[PDB]
């Protein structure tokens, strides 16, 4: 997280289908996001279907979830923000 750059964030994106799919069921349909959006839609995406809680030491929980496909794990956690962008950029290409 410290590593990480605020310009990461504006970073212009093409979701791959199935990463699509699951934007568009929690925000706008759009061609090109930032990672701002897809950061905020995948958290939201997650609240929404109960995919993380309290108390879970900070695990996502997504086995159950099509968020697990795109993913290619059962579970992760919001602390290892590398990992999550690694698993991101598998399922989108950068639009310059
Ligand atoms: C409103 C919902 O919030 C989500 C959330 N909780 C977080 C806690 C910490 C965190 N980091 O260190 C700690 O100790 N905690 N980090 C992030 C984080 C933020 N931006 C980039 C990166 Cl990579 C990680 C957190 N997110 C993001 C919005 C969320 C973005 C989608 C990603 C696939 C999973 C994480 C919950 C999962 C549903
Ligand atoms: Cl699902």
């Amino acid at each position: 997280g410290s590593q990480i750059p605020a310009s990461e964030q504006e970073t212009l994106v093409r979701p791959k289908p199935l990463l699509l799919k699951l934007l568009k069921s929690v925000g706008a349909q759009k061609d090109t996001y930032t990672m701002k959006e897809v950061l905020f839609y995948l958290g939201q995406y997650i609240m929404t279907k109960r995919l993380y809680d309290e108390k879970q030491q900070h695990i996502v929980y997504c086995s159950n979830d099509l968020l697990g496909d795109l993913f290619g794990v059962p579970s992760f956690s919001v602390k290892e923000h590398r990992k999550i962008y690694t698993m991101i950029y598998r399922n989108l290409v950068v639009v310059n």
